């Protein structure tokens, strides 16, 4: 039966935003994080994570995915040296199970991680944000990797590259009860050159089947999905739910179209996203992982730097999954939790 | 059947401005008073345009307000009330002159409302608003007149002096009201009992009943501070929120979250498990009856090292609390089959 922990992200250390205000965030369980002191493509220590979850606990908190043990471009890239930088993954791997920590999520987006044009576009009511400008710059050289992909590599040079990775390591994921979600393409289409194969619905589906277990699911990161038309989420959701291999929800909403995209608030109304219709769903095949509100606007005084990562918004985020997933929970004679273990401190009757 | 999320705002005094009221997802609706015409003296128009232009120009509307201020005088029943009495009733002249259709008030005597700590902590580590009976035992409440005012309280005027007092003030002012088109909607008594032997009345369903019924019309209305109301353990919001939405009774919504015992109560995150309000009821009955006017979230926790001193008033827990709402509004609408909305016109500029 259903479990849903909401979740926040949180860089570690050095994040602007702290574990006292993310454990304010009514109803918030899980944190998302990562070892950053450890370069691209190198195997994370035990050490390095039990820091970081004996910070997150100590705050009263619980490391519940962690987001992105990152993927060397020669892995992506398919070159030779690969087993070299996947007996690492598989270290890191063996060595989260060994945190407690359910869930890893990754990409396999090659050189880049996301495409936005404009860090700051205004919205109807004087917040900014991210969008993807189809228009703006686009068309133009970035400025080895690049031209190697572009020049050689094709969309299932990468299917390829990919499901090798995923056959190398989903055995270790097993025995360490990790398990993997991957993370879509962002936009989930091909820019600059370079490829892009998980990217809507055949994709996941091909993707599952690279390797058939609960081990191997997918980050469901619906505004990434959404962030191309072509792409229904619902269905996509579902779909992906009907067949047991969510095993991270993402829920940021987007406006688009034709012209390219936009983030937003997350209310459904304010983008394109049924929210709703979302977490009615993860109700409804009583789903069990972590959601995290992702992303959000730059409102007040919001002085985090980094991208959509500000605290502000993206609490304004979980609350609103808050009534979302409790409104829908109830209307289903399901009882919600949250995760309350005390109303009060010291008083009682 | 459309709720028009409102907020609090204090005018140009206020550390929180429009400009970040305006950027809650799905906030229309502000809830403002006027802050120079000392108390008991009329309300000019001059004051309050102002008022509205200043918001109507920020992207929103003045929705309900909260609060033109009975005279102790009148709530006495002394024989000067008159005087008082006009100028009140001019107040609600002005404001139906000037498209505003909801004036929210009280008849508490000597307090708007009693804590005994502005700093209690929650289990989350965050600090709120707390009203504890063994704390005030101790206690003995101008500051050599108001001495004189609980004495005259205390001693002369009986609940039922007061339940006549209100008899008259009603009576006097309705009229005025239906002539403006303004409505007028009560707040309970907060606490909903008497402390320091002085009484009060608007206390529980009882007290809703007679009331509605001094004056049975559908601009002699309450608002339904599920909160106040449920800070007394003996009180059913759920029952008296459906009893008051029968009669069309309902010209105005708190929805605040307190959990209680005999010990007093505490003020709570505004999400349901944090407290002992059922909010999701709520507001499934409200949009099970196509109610019609606006929420606000009340008195947020003091979260995010707010310096905003006036009581439950930040910026923060308040709007963590209107987008909870928005969430619970939304998946009940559709959980119908009729359709929310929000502010919302652009998706995009
Ligand atoms: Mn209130």
């Amino acid at each position: 039966g259903s479990h849903m922990k909401m979740s926040f992200r949180w860089y570690g250390k050095k994040d602007p935003v702290t574990l006292e205000e993310i454990k304010a965030i009514p109803g918030m369980q899980g944190i998302v994080t990562a070892v950053y002191d450890v370069p691209v493509g190198q195997a994370w220590p035990l050490e390095n994570i039990l820091e970081l979850k004996k910070m997150v606990e100590e705050a009263g908190l619980e490391i519940t995915v962690i987001e992105s043990i990152p993927v060397h471009e020669d892995i992506k890239q398919g070159k030779p040296n690969r087993d070299a930088l996947i007996e690492n993954y598989k270290t890191s791997i063996r060595n989260v199970g060994a945190a407690g920590i359910p869930v890893v999520c990754y990409n396999f987006m090659p050189v880049f991680d996301w495409t936005r044009s404009d860090l700051h576009h205004p919205l109807p009511d004087g917040s900014t944000s991210l969008a993807f400008l189809k228009s703006d710059l686009a068309g133009v050289d970035p400025v080895a990797i690049i031209e190697n992909y572009r020049q050689n590599i094709s969309e299932e040079d990468l299917w390829a590259n990919l499901e090798y990775f995923i056959k190398a390591i989903l055995p270790t994921a097993e025995e360490a009860g990790v398990k993997m979600a991957i993370h879509p393409d962002d936009p989930p289409y091909g820019i600059f050159g370079l490829p892009r194969i998980i990217t809507g619905q055949e994709a996941v589906e091909r993707f599952l089947n690279l390797y058939d277990s609960e081990h191997n699911g997918i980050t469901m990161c619906v505004g990434s999905y959404a962030s191309d038309p072509k792409n229904d989420v619902l269905a996509m959701t579902e779909y992906a739910l009907k067949r047991n291999r969510i095993n991270f929800m993402h829920t940021r909403n987007v406006t688009a179209g034709a012209w390219g995209f936009q983030e937003t608030a997350h209310l459904s109304q304010a983008g394109d996203i049924d929210m709703n219709a979302v977490v009615k769903l993860l109700v409804d095949y009583d789903w069990q992982g972590s959601l995290r509100p992702d992303h959000g606007r730059r409102i007040w005084g919001d002085q985090t730097k980094t991208p959509g990562y500000g605290l502000y918004d993206r609490a304004l985020g979980a609350t609103y999954f808050n009534g979302l997933y409790e409104a829908n929970m109830r209307a289903a004679g399901k009882t919600p939790d949250f995760g309350i273990k005390a109303k009060t401190v010291g008083t009682k009757e």
